[PDB]
């Protein structure tokens, strides 16, 4: 596969392909045809890999998820298949421009943010680890909104990926399965028979998953809803079944009790689950051994629905009696906890659940009252205990807790980084753990070292490649070598310029997106992530206003210059955090357009945040935030790839932030603000923001320009609802840590004078990101609670 | 010559007979893709439909309208 | 007014106004017969216009200036009207070509360049915007001559535009009136009298303006001069007076100060003010409400008069007392300023103004003193501050500051672009600026879309309107929406091809009326203005050079094929100027002629450049030369009309270029050269053009070839006097943007191989003109200075 | 249009390039539309667009039964 057969496979495809020639080719054409070019080296390889699963039957691991943030595909499959560099020279010898070419792939956004991304991160770990594994989702016709800005909001517009078609799926209509709904239970004397069901036909689109220079290419499967089989609204009405999987919902850490959201996570339930005894049946392997070939993770609570299912289908369809299924059902599941925020908590009605899936619920009434019949043998006295461990909750109406159902049909539970998965186990299961101490893990989240160092910053890893050879992109914990060169000045300016040059080139991105000018020796402030009270763009808010108002008192005072970026997508529904937005959009506004502060201080609203996009602005980034509230964000992973990248962090103690610092030295980060007992302290205690606004004197400026129209003239009380919020309802004070906060920023732009110590700090994040490679977080995975191996 | 027409996902539906009467089935042709037909994307236009006539002094104006847009596949012959 | 009716008016006028039939008409009655019909269409709206004029009494402007540089005006009209494609068809069932007929009518180019223009495109913005507005000139006999060629020389030839008749002028004869010159000022107890002075009369002729598809049809009024009332020489003798409106002065930047031309400056503000008074008297409305009633601005300070005579009419004749009058002035009059050029700068030595202007010039001092005594008041110890702000410059012979009469006597000074506000404002005059810093404003140039879009390039208009409606017509900022087809191929390629037949339909010009043979697809450089040293086509006639010895140095190297434009006038007493126009013939001579070159590199020196000539280049030019010297181009129009019509520009950060990289991003202009700070520093350093000859290879050969006669071989020495300017005397800076301008070139050359590429960026420029409509530019002077509405 | 537009052959020679035949009154509204288009768009006048589209469009008819008109 070299350059000039690459070329020609190339004009065959736009040929034979995308029917043109050099003279009325489109960019698209082009684009597409590298695409086929490119896939075409993936066959060979997809089918012995698979092939090999079905000879050897090693262990399988399935990570059943309703969303897969994959991002662009062309790239990262050209880096993993070492094609990139005859490709790249292919195409320019050609006479076009690769990156031009790249840009018009879609993301494959079918996920809203951390979680969608970590199952898209962890399928390619899979890969490059060479295990058995299949990530099991819904092809959403539509995947999170592309965002505009209107008059400084966000406006959702429809994210039309498949429009233009996607090379890289492959329809398997052999394997279209039927999924039931409604209907109603029928008890006989020849099992239980659930009948009059409506059905919904799932048709399978493969995608391949290219392990890391291996010759492995595993299977990412999408379900894709189709109705089975007045006659034209007969027809029009098929709509309704494919409605299914036509849209993801477009919320990050909210539940959203929507019958359709419920139909959902059935429909990859079910299609996922038939498919896989499916296969168990045929492998050549008695579900005796089921759990010993099948493994199936459940991220988050959205498959929880899979547990009563797989009974379901060893009891009614299989006939398995119920202990016998019961126990290979939780030695099959494993459930992943990502948030123990309130909000995103799962809590279905058990009226909707008992229309919809009527078996389901009587299997779920079921295991809840084995289940409390245990508790209530061990504890007799504790009543409450009973209530609390429920499966069942009696809170006004009814409902099914998601979570508890996920708890007692699983072998494992894990959190996603120490001091969450710690609150998992003690505080909010405290009643489970207690019984089952075993049961509790963590697993540490983790980032691909491909997509996010190879693929989106080549000059860094070129540069680090040079010094410590290529080893490190399987084995990131490699990169403690990086150590030896903390004193060398040449490679520290060697490292300074490859940052100068991300931030050069995503300068030119910044400058013909949007209108101001940017400063390029400016330290780059980033933010990016959803829009999130608890995630606080506000308080990174609250200081730019901050930074300004200096600037406008001491004009000539000596200021570090700044281009700061918070960019981010707001769920449709979530008014603060549209709210918030347009404060920012209105901020830069002020801040980019005032004279006497000039090429001083850039404020950008980074629009269509996404994860093309995230490698882009990540590799040119000096400063990263990550100022959750401390407690709040569950691990993170964007903080991992900033520290991968050379940026330098200024963040809470909270999620994986207390690990990088574990790793890297907590003086080589910018940490500051309450930590988890002093967010509890002031709890019990009562918080009153009012208090911080009389004791800060910048912060009362920066409030009462907020309040008073400073920074929406024509719309003086436009912000009364983030003034109300703050003052009377902030759930993550914002007030408590802002001084903290400020104080902190301060010290950063002093270490930002000094190039050679901002440097050596970037040096020792890098050289200690090892642990954050999501090879080490799937292995632990394997060997902890899948129990498979390469 | 060009032939110019409606790319309709269900064709003329399918006929069963049952208890000797005809039922009527989807036809859709499209499910597993048709490797004769080509998209050209390049091509796409929109088409207007409702909104209000308009008679300004540059001319009539056809406005708020809303628009559904048409994608052509070729097919050769 | 549909085509039967439309071909029956014209034989109707063929027939009795032109007294033909079809065997005997010539191609000039039928241009008549049509011009008839079309105007015939403008009489009822015209009546109706300044009929609700005076019942409706809004306030009107009067927009005074010595040059309007009208073109031509069928066409124009026929759009303005809605009746272009009914007459284009009426003729063409005639059996004629509607073209022809068009080029049968002469420009009436009553200016000499950009400022003569922006008055024209003014009044057709004014009218489109349904303003009260008037324009008030002078009717040349003979406007800005036609040039010819001669052995490579510029030859002047009387422009007699009137000889056949102008049917769209209107003679009114019912408002002549009499203008006073010479005589002498008597002070008697009755008032001051201006006795035994020599009478002219004014006889105004009036021009309809149409709207843009508005019913409005507005009026330009220009006045022709007439004598009042040995006998044969008494009579042949009356040639004196009429002298006064006989030709216009065509100089560019350039004052002259010739008696005959302060006669007309007096003449046409005596007549303009008399007419304007009368108007007032009969509205229907004491004048009190005068400038409430009226504004009148003044383009540039040529019609400066019109302060002390507006002063001498209320205080002589109306008897106000003078601190009333001298109000009710300021609240009328508003300037603009147009250049910082020193030989454009008007200075009358008060003895020529004594005995032509004797009351007038009583009337400067009193005003001078009045102004002079309030700045002694505020600042006593500053006396050199009386000396730079004062109307009169006693440097060598005492003599009059126009420019500080037309500040002090108006409520308002503009600039025409940012940079060159800015520069009026706090540099030249600083001293007044400080003291009412509200006075200075900045009103960017604007062009007309409906002559500068819709009329010369009705193809890329048709394009434009076929994807975003015709809205953008009279709201040209509607152009952003064509940036949703920025990564439409097909659109593009339509781009390109409306340019492409503009190219080849003028293709088709340059061939019949020059030798040379055009390459249809090389790519159009073209530079069209006024010949200037500060425009520097001298330095694009370096470049030329650089090109073609290249081309000899290495024959078979990969060279875009180019055709070079350079046209324009120079003023008949320039000598540099007709230097530099004999250099580019020569240099032309020598590159089209040579068999080494070919087809490669082809130069034409366009003769003649006017506003007829300019709709036609325009749109069919691929880039535009807009080269002045940083700080040099007050603001330029020419540079807009090349970027609504799709070329792109190679330039100076000067003039209004500024502000069109500004809208359209920096990065799609090709910008380059010192900007005003760096010819600063250049300046204080002091500039030696000796030492770039010395490192400049290419440069060095250039210029050799030059002074040696290569280009002039029968006169060695031909060129003598342009290298010593350029050596030793160079204002311009030439040579110090020689290197920079060659590599900007390049640069645009590698684009212009990229069809694709260089067509998304002249779509970012297209999509981005805008800002630059003469609608937005009179919206702002009429909002900010005269105080109007439509 | 859009394809007669870049032929390179302003639609004077339309119908001696483009003939569109009407199967059955179906695409009856083609008629009214390309008069919109030449009027409304294009600008030109009715009269001229009128005999264009007449040029331009051929009817095809396929039955007298009352039910399907
Ligand atoms: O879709 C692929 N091939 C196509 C092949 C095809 C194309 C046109 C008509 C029929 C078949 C395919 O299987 N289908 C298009 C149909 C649909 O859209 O429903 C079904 C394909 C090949 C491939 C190879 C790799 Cl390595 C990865 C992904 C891939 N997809
Ligand atoms: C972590 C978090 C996530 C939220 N997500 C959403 C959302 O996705 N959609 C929505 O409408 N509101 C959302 N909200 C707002 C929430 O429903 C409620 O309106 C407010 O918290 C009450 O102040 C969220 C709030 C929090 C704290
Ligand atoms: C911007 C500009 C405009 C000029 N216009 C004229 C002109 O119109 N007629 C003329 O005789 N000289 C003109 N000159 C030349 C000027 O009077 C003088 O001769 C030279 O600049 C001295 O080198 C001009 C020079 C400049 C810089
Ligand atoms: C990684 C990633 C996230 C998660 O970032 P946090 O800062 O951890 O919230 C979200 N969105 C995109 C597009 C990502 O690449
Ligand atoms: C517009 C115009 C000008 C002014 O052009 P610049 O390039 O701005 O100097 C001069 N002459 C004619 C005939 C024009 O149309
Ligand atoms: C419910 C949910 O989306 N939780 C999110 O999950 C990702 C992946 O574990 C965490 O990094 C993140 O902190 C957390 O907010
Ligand atoms: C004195 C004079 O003619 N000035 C000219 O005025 C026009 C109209 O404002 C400007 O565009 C141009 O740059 C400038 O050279």
């Amino acid at each position: 596969e070299n350059v000039a057969e690459l070329k020609k496979s190339f004009n065959r495809h736009l040929h034979f392909t995308l029917v043109k020639d050099r003279n009325v080719a489109t960019t698209r054409d082009y684009y597409f045809a590298l695409a086929h070019t490119v896939r075409d080296h993936l066959v060979g390889r997809w089918i012995r890999t698979q092939q090999h699963y079905y000879d050897k039957c090693p262990k399988r691991v399935y990570y059943l998820s309703l969303e897969f943030y994959m991002g662009r595909t062309l790239q990262n499959t050209m880096i993993n298949l070492g094609l990139q560099n005859a490709c790249d020279e292919a195409i320019y010898q050609l006479g076009l421009d690769i990156e031009e070419l790249e840009e018009i792939e879609e993301d494959a956004g079918l996920g809203n943010g951390g979680l969608g991304r970590l199952a898209a991160c962890f399928l390619d770990s899979m890969a490059t680890l060479g295990l058995a594994a299949y990530g099991y989702g819904i092809r959403y016709e539509y995947g999170i909104f592309n965002q505009k800005i209107r008059d400084g909001w966000q406006v959702e517009e429809a994210d039309d990926w498949l429009r233009y078609g996607n090379p890289w799926e492959k329809s398997r209509p052999e394997f279209m399965l039927p999924v039931h709904f409604y209907g109603k239970v029928e008890h006989t004397n020849t099992g239980t028979k659930w009948i009059d069901t409506q059905v919904v036909l799932a048709l399978p689109y493969d995608t391949p998953v290219p392990g890391y220079m291996n010759n492995t290419v595993n299977t990412m499967r999408l379900w894709s809803a189709r109705a089975p089989n007045d006659y034209i609204q007969a027809v029009l009405d098929r709509n309704l079944a494919e409605n299914i999987s036509r849209v993801l919902y477009p919320n990050d850490n909210f539940f959203e009790g929507k019958e359709l959201r419920l139909k959902q996570e059935y429909f990859v339930v079910a299609a996922t689950l038939q498919d896989i005894i499916r296969r168990f049946k045929a492998s050549k392997f008695v579900f005796d051994a089921f759990p010993d070939q099948v493994a199936i993770q459940l991220n988050d609570t959205h498959p929880a629905l899979a547990i009563p299912e797989l009974m379901r289908i060893f009891v009614d369809i299989e006939k398995l009696p119920w202990s016998k299924a019961w126990e290979l059902t939780q030695k099959t599941f494993a459930y992943t906890n990502h948030t123990v925020l309130p909000e995103a908590l799962e809590r279905w009605p058990v009226d909707l659940v008992e229309k919809l899936l009527p078996r389901h619920l009587e299997i779920i009434y079921e295991i809840n009252q084995k289940h409390l019949d245990r508790i209530v043998a061990l504890f007799p006295k504790d009543v409450d205990r009973l209530r609390r461990m429920s499966l069942i909750e009696e809170e006004g109406s009814k409902r099914i807790n998601m979570a508890h159902l996920c708890i007692v049909g699983s072998h494992a539970v894990n959190g996603v980084a120490k001091i969450h998965s710690d609150i998992v186990k003690t505080k909010v299961f405290k009643d489970f753990s207690e019984l089952e101490p075993d049961k509790f893990q963590n697993k540490t989240n983790g980032i691909t070292p491909r997509r996010w160092l190879l693929l989106c910053n080549p000059g860094l890893a070129e540069l680090i490649a040079e010094k410590i050879g290529e080893d490190y992109v399987k084995d990131l914990s490699q990169l403690t070598k990086l150590h030896s060169f903390l004193g060398d000045d040449v490679f520290l300016r060697e490292l300074a310029k490859v940052k100068q040059e991300n931030k050069l080139k995503f300068s030119q991105f910044l400058e013909t997106e949007y209108k101001v000018k940017i400063n390029p020796s400016s330290m780059f402030d980033v933010q990016v992530k959803r829009i999130h009270e608890y995630k606080r763009q506000l308080l990174n808010c609250l200081h730019v206003i901050t930074m300004y108002n200096r600037i406008k008192k001491d004009p000539k005072k000596l200021f570090v210059p700044r281009t700061v970026i918070i960019g981010g997508k707001a769920a449709p529904g979530y008014h603060m955090a549209k709210m918030i937005i347009k404060l920012i959009t209105s901020v830069a506004d002020v801040v980019n357009n005032d004279p006497m502060v000039g090429s001083k201080l850039k404020v950008i609203f980074l629009e269509n945040y996404r994860v093309s996009l995230a490698e882009k602005v990540i590799p040119a980034t000096d400063l990263s935030e990550q100022i959750s509230t401390a407690g709040t964000e569950a691990s993170g992973t964007g903080n991992m790839k900033f520290m991968l990248n050379g940026a330098l962090t200024i963040g809470t103690m909270d999620g994986a932030n207390v690990e990088m610092a574990e790793e890297a030295g907590e003086e080589n980060l910018f940490i500051f603000g309450m930590r988890i007992d002093d967010v509890a302290a002031l709890d019990k205690k009562g918080y009153e923001a009012k208090e911080y606004y009389e004791a800060l004197p910048e912060l009362k400026l920066v409030i009462d320009q907020i309040d008073n129209g400073f920074f929406s003239p024509k719309q003086p009380d436009l912000f009364k609802d983030i003034i109300n919020m703050l003052f009377y309802h902030d759930r993550f004070k914002v007030f408590a840590d802002y001084e903290a906060y400020v104080k902190c920023q301060d010290k950063v732009s002093q270490l930002y004078m000094n190039p050679k110590a901002w440097n050596t700090m970037v040096l020792k994040n890098i050289a200690a990101s090892g642990k954050f490679s999501s090879d080490r977080t799937i292995k632990e995975y394997a060997q902890n609670i899948w129990n498979v191996e390469p």
